[PDB]
């Protein structure tokens, strides 16, 4: 348990906006 902002993958969502392309 270090207090991890964070853990495994979920697109990131938490660290900032998903970047999309030319949708």
């Amino acid at each position: 348990y270090r207090q991890s902002s964070a853990t495994s993958s979920f697109g990131g969502l938490g660290g900032g906006s998903v970047r999309f392309g030319p949708g």
